[PDB]
């Protein structure tokens, strides 16, 4: 299948070259996989998600999204123009506020929910939880992070916006789970983007196009953007049978583009996220 005037993260996905504006994709489109966005909420009103989102929990008096990131990022996954992995189910755990913020045990609340929660879900493709959000190092919160991936979710993290070693950061600094860095359309390491050992994997992170609160739209940058790039990727990848969570972040490294990006530092991985798909 082919997407013409795609946002340009998602024609960069399925691209050996940047600089195009047509998403190629495999018309499977992640269906039959699950993707969790534990964030602010999920306006799963919105036309873009045709009736594929809902929200599942909240720690919150609301379970919608008042802010706009959880939305923005859940577009990204899986809305029908903005999104990877276009006919997956998006379930949204609203662990983040209207403001954009809190409190690291609601965070990890939300984790051992997911955890669980898949087993009351239909998702015989597989189960994806994608985590636009972090602070400081916790281990305890790095410890729920990887317990969702040994539930065989495939986790992925952001790896923050802070132009610094990813290590100091949660749950970025996991290593059992998918830590991502953010890139820009002329394949620089975005300006903002941590880096280190730590990271597993860059996807587009600067000027992303996605769904909005309100049933609108906007562009947006951060590693929150660039995660559920990734998030979807292995969503899309499951529903082919080619990875599994437990290895789909070892699989989008192994199957990424190799070497184009700028300013990574020595010692970063210089990975670009890849559908490798042959139209
Ligand atoms: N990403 C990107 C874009 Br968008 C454009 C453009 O203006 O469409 C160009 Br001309 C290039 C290039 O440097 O060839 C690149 Br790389
Ligand atoms: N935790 C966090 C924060 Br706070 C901010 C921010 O300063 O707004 C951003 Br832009 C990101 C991102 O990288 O998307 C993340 Br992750
Ligand atoms: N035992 C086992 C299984 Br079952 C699977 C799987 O789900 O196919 C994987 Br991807 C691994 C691995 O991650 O190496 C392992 Br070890
Ligand atoms: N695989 C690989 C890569 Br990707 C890069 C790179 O990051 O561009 C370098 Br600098 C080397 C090298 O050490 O020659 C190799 Br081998």
């Amino acid at each position: 299948a082919a997407q013409t005037n795609a946002p340009w993260g998602l024609a960069r996905i399925s691209s050996t070259s940047p600089g195009t504006s047509t998403y190629y994709y495999d018309e499977s489109a992640g269906q039959g996989s699950c993707v969790y966005v534990i964030d602010t909420g999920i306006e799963a009103s919105h036309p873009e998600f045709e009736g594929r989102a809902q929200m599942v929990k909240t720690y919150y008096y609301s379970s919608r999204d008042g802010n706009g990131h959880g939305t923005h990022c859940a577009g990204t996954v899986g809305s029908r123009t903005y999104g990877v992995a276009k006919k997956t189910q998006l379930f949204g755990v609203k662990v983040l506020d209207d403001n954009g913020s809190g409190q690291y045990s609601t965070i990890i609340a939300g984790m051992d929910f997911v955890a669980s929660d898949k087993n009351n879900r239909n998702c015989p493709k597989g189960v994806v939880a994608s985590l636009s959000l972090g602070g400081g190092y916790s281990s305890s919160v790095n410890s729920a992070a990887a317990r969702l991936q040994s539930s065989g979710v495939m986790v992925a993290v952001a790896a923050g916006n802070n132009n610094a070693d990813a290590r100091n950061y949660s749950p970025a600094s996991e290593p059992s789970v998918c830590t991502v860095g953010a890139s820009d359309r002329y394949d620089r390491r975005s300006s903002f983007s941590n880096y280190g050992s730590v990271l597993d994997i860059f996807g587009p992170g600067t000027d992303i196009l996605s769904t909005w609160i309100g049933g609108s739209t906007r562009s947006i940058s951060g590693t929150s953007m660039a995660t559920p790039h990734v998030a979807g990727l292995a969503a899309y990848l499951m529903t082919l049978g080619k990875t599994t969570a437990a290895s789909a972040c070892r699989y989008i490294a192994d199957t990424a583009n190799k070497g184009d990006l700028s300013n990574i530092p020595f010692g970063t991985v210089n990975l670009l996220a890849y559908n490798n798909y042959q139209a």
